[PDB]
This record gives structure tokens, sequence and C-alpha cells, in this order.
């Protein structure tokens, strides 16, 4: 699988996941209205949010989470 990669300091890029990595991640934080933190990257299992401000999306096609 190959995955969008970004987050605060890297804009995005393509990232191949490695071996067993079958998941891409798309995690959004609320700050305020329209403005969101964005990480996006590879994932063995699809994170879970650590705030109730994160949301988290997962899929598993080639850079799904654009």
């Amino acid at each position: 699988l190959t995955c969008v990669k970004s987050n605060s300091i890297w804009f995005p890029t393509s990232e191949d996941c490695p071996d067993g990595q079958n998941l891409c991640f798309k995690r959004w934080q609320y700050i305020s209205p329209r403005m969101y933190d964005f990480t996006r990257g590879c994932a063995a299992t699809c994170p879970k949010p650590t705030n109730v401000r994160e949301t988290i999306r997962c899929c598993g096609t080639d850079k799904c989470n654009k």
C-alpha cells in the first residue's frame, strides 16, 4: 500500500507503507470553526482519537487518505 503522508510540518507526499500496514489514515483535530490540524499516513490498524476534538478516517486503497 501507498498512502499520503503529511503533518503540521511536512507537505503531503506519497509514502510506501511497510509490509503489513494495509491502511491509510487521515486525522483531523478541531481548533475552531473551519480550522483543523490534519495528519495523514500509513497504519496497521486504524488510529483512535486522543481527545474529543479529533476525528479519524481510515481506508484501504492507495492514497485514499488524500
